[PDB]
C-alpha cells in the first residue's frame, strides 16, 4: 500500500516523544507539520500507542502532551472530538488485539476529563461506561 506520509510523520512525533520525553519537541514538530485538520490523527494514534504501551509511562506523556495542546489552541474542539470518537468507535477491535483495552481506555477518558480537556459529554460517550 502506498505511503500515508503524514501518518508517518505523526507516528515518528510521537515515538521521538516517548523515547526522548521532549514535549517541546514534540508541540514544535506537529506546529511545523501544519495540519490543523488532522489533528484528529494526532489523537487518534496518540491514545492507540497508550492502548498498546506497557506500564504507566506512555500513559502520562500521552495525557501530558494532549493536555499541553487543547491548553495551548493547538488543538480545535471539532478536531479533539473526533480523534476521540474514532478511538470510540474502533475500540471493539482494539480491545480484541489488546485485552483490557476498555478499562485502559476509560481510565484515559477519566483522566483527560478531570485535566479539563474535554466535556463531560465526550467523556460520557466512552464505550467502556
Amino acid at each position: 500500500q502506498p505511503v500515508n506520509h503524514l501518518v508517518k510523520e505523526i507516528d515518528m512525533l510521537l515515538k521521538e516523544y516517548l523515547l526522548s520525553g521532549d514535549i517541546s519537541e514534540a508541540e514544535h514538530c506537529l506546529k511545523e507539520l501544519e495540519v490543523p485538520h488532522f489533528h484528529h490523527e494526532l489523537v487518534y494514534e496518540a491514545i492507540v500507542m497508550v492502548l498498546e504501551s506497557t506500564g504507566e509511562s506512555a500513559f502520562k506523556m500521552i495525557l501530558d502532551l494532549l493536555k499541553s495542546l487543547w491548553k495551548s489552541s493547538t488543538i480545535t474542539i471539532d478536531q479533539m472530538k473526533r480523534g476521540y470518537e474514532r478511538i470510540y468507535n474502533e475500540i471493539p477491535d482494539i480491545n480484541l488485539d489488546v485485552p483490557h483495552s476498555y478499562s485502559v481506555l476509560e481510565r484515559f477518558v477519566e483522566e483527560c476529563f478531570q485535566a479539563g480537556i474535554i466535556s463531560k459529554q465526550l467523556r460520557d460517550l466512552c464505550p467502556s461506561r
